[PDB]
């Protein structure tokens, strides 16, 4: 695992929406509305690489939440590990 | 507020040795024995910008490793005081 702060342009914003939309699948939290990732943001990198984590605040609904989202290389299917929250500001 | 990754030297593991101190002070938790402070380690760069800008103080997210469980632990640090202080202690969580 080496680790990394990447930035929140909307490829990282993208994260956040699947985050969201997925957690909205759940219903946990009821209905998000996804407002904005923001920083910091962290990436995790598996190794050859088998993958990425990266670790998200996202802010729906006006409340922050911590998401994992965990990404295969080769296949390129994510999945949402965990969602939790609201949280205070990092 | 920067947010940098910073090494896990000895700094690093006396803010593991911080948390887990105080944290026994505390007392909710059985006697927590220190193991490690592992990676990643990120560290807030707390800047005062209205005025001639000065970096005030910082605060430190870990996850610390005692008693063979993983916690997290946020520190903040003022420079001039060199007061630092647990502001969380959260346990046990999964690895990162």
């Amino acid at each position: 695992g080496e680790w990394e702060i990447i930035d929140i342009g909307p490829f990282t914003q993208n994260l956040g929406k699947f985050a969201v939309d997925e957690e909205n699948k759940i219903g946990q939290y009821g209905r998000l509305t996804f407002n904005k990732v923001i920083r910091p943001c962290m990436k995790k990198t598996i190794y050859e690489i088998k993958g990425y984590e990266y670790q998200l605040y996202v802010r729906a609904s006006d409340k922050l939440f911590r998401a994992d989202i965990s990404e295969d290389y080769k296949t390129r299917g994510r999945k949402l590990l965990r969602f939790n929250g609201p949280v205070p500001p990092p």
